[PDB]
């Protein structure tokens, strides 16, 4: 039972690689790397010049804000909690929830395509980074460039080697006894549907999100032609609170939110339980970076408006 | 040439290469990486969004970017943050205050409450409800029953503190004795740096950082004030960095560097600047960049059930 277990996971799921990796029409260089770090910690990409990327997605903090939905731009509490940075990279859906027909510079952040470029433009230093990271283009201090600079460093914000990777790998002993009993009840519970594959999750879109109404439960929304992402739960142990709205803190309380009949599941307490303890051993190698050294501002660069 | 780099090396110190030793803190490796830990750390403000970092920021000279800083709530402080690099070398702890409050001070730990939110109650009461900080206190701070103390808090963020320092600015690398490390224009400027009198109050060491006066910058629309009568002193900062470090003065009020220098160019002090003479003394001041600390981001424990919610 224990080795059909592996094989059965192993079937399921994939470790988190050891290196960043490729994106699509996105090739990474030391430099576009480097300059993509120094744009993610740059607070002057935010109106204020006092929010960075790094504000909310916080690479010491499990990649997330601490927060139940974040707060910007003039302390405004905004609709959503920040999802984790880490391993952001390998998740294809975009967004929390939309309509389903339905499914840019941050809102929270308060400045215009323009206005960031503007500001990039104003320090010589960003613009020859963008020279080198960019080569061979008239122009290469675009938005769209930026966001590309950025999406390279995030690449290289990936957590491998956790305990269930190494599971993955062969060890069967990387869990203990708690987390495997865990792992089996996530797998014949279901929870494997929505959060499988290489994330456990980020990739799918269901009509079901957690509402108020055991004080939250998940709600059917396929009337309202509506969806929610299934996040990936890699390293949902240390992302806290938890669901679109950071409305529960306890991973036991939000494991046991999803033992939903609307998913035809039932969870008892010590069921919940060893999930959670399963869904601790998620928790991978959290990134090494070295805070970048962002370059002076000039007196071309717009001033801070708050 | 030469009797210019002999008189300032006379009136300066360069920065040294290893951090200095703190009377009664010990760094130790496990110290330093716990103040890291803490400097970074959200969670010693209430609402759990602000760090010593967010206002004091490694990668942007130390500070924010800001006239005033901007704390919890959103709210625009009364002064300009400055810088922590080379922080260490300084006794004045304040901007500015009654002569009678400022004198006889001693040195005490970082009190950020308006800025955070937070009383010195809340901050112990988060560290312990997480056990990793719990074990790095007993770690850097051996035989003390309870290390998890406000002040050793606060000495480990001064260890950390203690390497955000920045050796080997141009006019470090010329007082060591390379005149070429300073340009022509920088060069005229020291001259004048030291000629006019600028390093009565930015000297020694950190250039400034050490002395309280009775002037202050106040709305060439701002200009010194006297401020004696009103028994009102402010400090004279450390002008490492400065050209990094902008905007300047108490209230963040003047964003040119030349234009800083061109206020203290004051008849208040007897001092005459032409512009040339304003913009060679900039020059001047730009040469005291130094290497900015490169600092690996600190990884930071993970919140338990016991820690208190942020408090927006
Ligand atoms: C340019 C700087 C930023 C970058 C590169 C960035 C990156 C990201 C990424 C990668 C995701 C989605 C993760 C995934 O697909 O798995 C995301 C979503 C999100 N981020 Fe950011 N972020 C930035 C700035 C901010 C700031 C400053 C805040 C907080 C004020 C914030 C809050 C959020 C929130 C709430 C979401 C969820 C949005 C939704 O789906 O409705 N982000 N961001
Ligand atoms: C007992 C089995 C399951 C477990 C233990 C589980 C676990 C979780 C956890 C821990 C979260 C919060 C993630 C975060 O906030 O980062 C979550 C959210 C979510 N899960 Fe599951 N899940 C299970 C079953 C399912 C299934 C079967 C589906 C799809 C039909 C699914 C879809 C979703 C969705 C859409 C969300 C986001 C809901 C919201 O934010 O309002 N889950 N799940
Ligand atoms: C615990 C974290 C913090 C640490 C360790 C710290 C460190 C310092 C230091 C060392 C000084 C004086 C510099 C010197 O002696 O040369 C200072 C002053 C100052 N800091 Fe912080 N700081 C922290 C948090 C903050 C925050 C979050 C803000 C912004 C909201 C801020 C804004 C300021 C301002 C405005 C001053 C000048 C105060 C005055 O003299 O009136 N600090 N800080
Ligand atoms: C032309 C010669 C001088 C130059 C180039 C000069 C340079 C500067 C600069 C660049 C600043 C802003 C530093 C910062 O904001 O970090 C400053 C502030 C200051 N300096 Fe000077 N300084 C000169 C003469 C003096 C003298 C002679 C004194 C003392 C009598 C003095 C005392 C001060 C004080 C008290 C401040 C802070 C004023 C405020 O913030 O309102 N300075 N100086
Ligand atoms: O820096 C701030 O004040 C913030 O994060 O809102
Ligand atoms: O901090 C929390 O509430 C947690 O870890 O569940
Ligand atoms: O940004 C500025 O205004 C400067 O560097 O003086
Ligand atoms: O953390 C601190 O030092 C504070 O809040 O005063
Ligand atoms: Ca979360
Ligand atoms: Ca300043």
């Amino acid at each position: 039972a224990a080795d059909e277990l592996q094989q059965r996971a192993q079937g399921l799921f994939k470790p988190v690689p050891a290196k960043a990796p490729t994106l699509k029409g996105n090739p990474a260089s030391p430099v576009k790397v480097e300059l993509g770090k120094m744009l993610y910690f740059d607070p002057r990409l935010s109106a204020s010049h006092l929010i960075s990327c790094n504000t909310c997605h916080n690479v010491g903090l499990g990649g997330g804000d601490l927060q139940a939905t974040s707060t910007g731009h003039g302390w405004q509490k905004g609709p959503r909690n920040a999802p984790t940075v880490l391993n952001s990279v390998f998740n294809t859906a975009q967004f929390w929830d939309g309509r389903a027909k339905d499914l840019q510079a941050p809102v929270e952040m308060n400045n215009t395509p323009d206005q960031v470029v503007k500001t990039l433009n104003s320090i010589p230093d960003y613009v020859a980074l963008f020279k080198k990271a960019f080569p061979g283009e008239k122009d290469p201090v675009t938005f769209d460039n930026m966001a590309k600079a950025i999406e390279v460093f995030e690449a290289t914000l990936i957590t491998p080697d956790s305990p269930f990777d190494q599971y993955l790998k062969g060890k069967k002993k990387a869990l203990d006894g708690k987390q495997t009993a865990g792992l089996k009840l996530f797998l014949d519970k279901g929870c494997v549907a929505c959060h499988g594959g290489l994330n456990l999750g980020g990739t799918g879109y269901f009509p079901f999100g957690v509402v108020e109404k055991g004080r939250f439960a998940v709600t059917n929304t396929a009337k309202d032609e509506y969806v929610f992402r299934a996040p990936s739960l890699r390293n949902v142990a240390i992302t806290y609170p938890y669901f679109h709205s950071g409305v529960v803190w306890s991973l036991k309380e939000a494991v046991a939110v999803m033992g939903s009949a609307q998913f035809g599941i039932k969870l008892s307490d010590d069921e919940s339980e060893a999930i959670a303890a399963f869904l601790g051993s998620l928790t991978g190698k959290q990134p090494k970076v070295v805070y970048p050294i962002m370059p002076a501002s000039t007196d071309a660069t717009p001033r801070p408006r708050l």
